């Protein structure tokens, strides 16, 4: 633990636009970056209430706290104190698309992340628009390196109230602003959850594990 | 001429982002709405020069300056003066992303677009990031209705510095805020040019013809 | 004309696969290959009648009968007596995938098609297995020159029982047998009709116009 | 099972197309369905040698040999004796596009496979076409009940000669043909390799793993 420390903290400052409405969210994250364990709560500081599924937001609120084995490189780690970012296509089953960056600094015990979210083509009638989702499933991030860069490519899913799932695919680039040392073909599996919330969603807590590991078969 | 003139000028103020590079443009236009004639006159305000192409911005900068056919309801003109909004989705051939998003509204002799761009994974050795296209073909827009919306398909092309196309699929919600008369299936002719600019971009002048059409062959 | 008649004939033959059920298909052809006008008559020889809608088999039964104007190289045309194949994809909007192979000769006055066409994931209750579709609407390709072939896409669209569209984006690629003379980017104007059939649709007769054409706004 | 046992053997009937060439394959194959384990020779018996990698290929050569846990309900093993079909879209990287489709029977103590694949757009200079690849990254299905069904989504990687990947999209529909039991959320790890041929890859030996599991972190 050179640059990074066994304890972290992080500030998360999001804004963005789902269907046209324009939204602010400040975070306070903590948690244990080499053991892949992760805390933070949220505040919609502005254009709340959301009109729209928490859920899509969730996972725009944090790479550096996985749990790496030594035997394979941990790209975003090493990208620190330069730091990185990384840039998400988030494509739903029923046309939605997102477009999401974020700026991931140091500075001392804490990173910021900035991130700004860019999300259209929401079905009114959908279950974003209408919030009939309750979370994502537990996942698994196939990671491969090229040129100079992690890539990330995920099928996520939203589980709908009353049943079924709701599909979305993730493909998440990150970019170091130094050259560091790639990984091999590798896979990071997460599970978040929210954890507390208000009843507007105007506040929330997130809970995050994520762990690297080489194939299971292999 | 309902509430739409025989000719109006009006403001583009857009912002956002191009694989994490912010930028903000302002925009000065003027056009004939029922001739389908057009010209708009831009400065970058924020983050200039652009490290990125301008022609990715250029579709950003005017729907309500269609001409329509008297047998074809015009959608957009007919939205005045409530106005509407339009979504974007650009997806480029090499795997660029672009999410746009417009609030179009009038005032007098005037129309205000408040633009939101987004638009990431573009390969930093790509004709967009090394600035390597020259101009947009022209395009033909498959125009439908679908559920008190207007949706657009366009298969748009951008001409490359020594020969060949760079691919980018365009799809356009567009959003009345009141109900409507719809129109059948039919198309959009445009053709967009860059008529003047300075070295690096910071200062554009664009022309555009866009007129609707029923099927050639029916 | 070189080696291609101003009234020729065509044979189709074509074989394939849509959600598993297995068919084979022979076809009639005649038209004016300069005027772009064409019919034939088809027979489901082997698989009939079938479980799923003819509207997807249609587009699969004849490139060479495109009137091309004089300014504009036509392709397809200047490869015989060596002649071409074309491959495309078709991509419905409900999440079906049809992969379709050509291969295009020439012998006398007749040309002779062979097809193999395959589909799957048509959804058990969409409108091509209920046989809810209507015809397409006409259509407009654009055409474009890249490392020796043509590229073609088309946002195709099926008409629907009860009103509505059902959506298919078409690529398709040309492949010429020989080096030719190579087009400027173009458009290719479509009308494809049913004409006849029998209840079953085990016997149907198609019409189709065709008009290669440049950007209408230029 | 009382249907099937600990030790199986199978045949494969596969024909189909790539990029417009005609081949067929047979295939004998043995395994231990309870365990995952299994491996299978090829024949290239018409259209060889083939102008194409034989990676492409591999995959569609056996669902039923997947170790499942007793908590896990297997959709595949359950279909029979009546059995069940897969159809399979995917999507490489390069524009490349695959359908493939299977219909899986039992008789005895054999498992048949009829297989159908459909194969086009590779680039003439691309991976495949130059036979550069070498090998499947062993993978990871992300699987869940929808409609009857079960749904297969795969992010797989082909190994390049000189280094670097060639990337594939699998989905896979798995459809029985009887009302079974499903299952929940879940992953199929998978490896497969290539362990024996001869010098023009007419005749291929291949093993596979195939383990389902819940998801890793959760």
């Amino acid at each position: 633990m050179s640059v990074i420390a066994t304890q972290m903290t992080y500030k998360v400052y999001m804004s963005g636009t789902v269907n046209g409405h324009y939204f602010e969210v400040e975070g306070d994250g903590k948690g244990k970056p080499y053991e892949g364990e992760q805390t933070v709560k949220l505040t919609v500081t502005k254009g709340g209430p959301l009109p729209f599924a928490w859920d899509i937001l969730s996972p725009q609120c944090s790479i550096p706290f996985t749990k790496y084995p030594e035997d394979i490189p941990d790209y975003v780690k090493q990208s620190f104190p330069e730091g990185f970012t990384w840039e998400r296509i988030m494509n739903f089953e029923d046309g939605a698309v997102c477009t999401v960056s974020n700026d991931s600094s140091i500075q001392g015990n804490c990173f910021t992340y900035h991130v700004k979210f860019s999300g259209l083509n929401f079905p009114p009638n959908g279950p974003v628009m209408q919030k009939k989702t309750q979370g994502w499933e537990p996942s698994s991030e196939r990671l491969f390196a090229r040129g100079g860069m992690l890539i990330g490519n995920n099928f996520m899913a939203l589980k709908l109230e009353g049943g079924g799932h709701y599909l979305c695919e993730f493909k998440t680039t990150y970019k170091a602003k130094k050259p560091v040392k790639m990984p091999g073909y590798h896979y990071v599996d997460r599970k978040l959850d929210v954890t507390n919330h208000n009843k507007d969603y105007t506040s929330v807590e997130q809970c995050e594990i994520s762990i690297a590991r080489k194939p299971v078969v292999a």
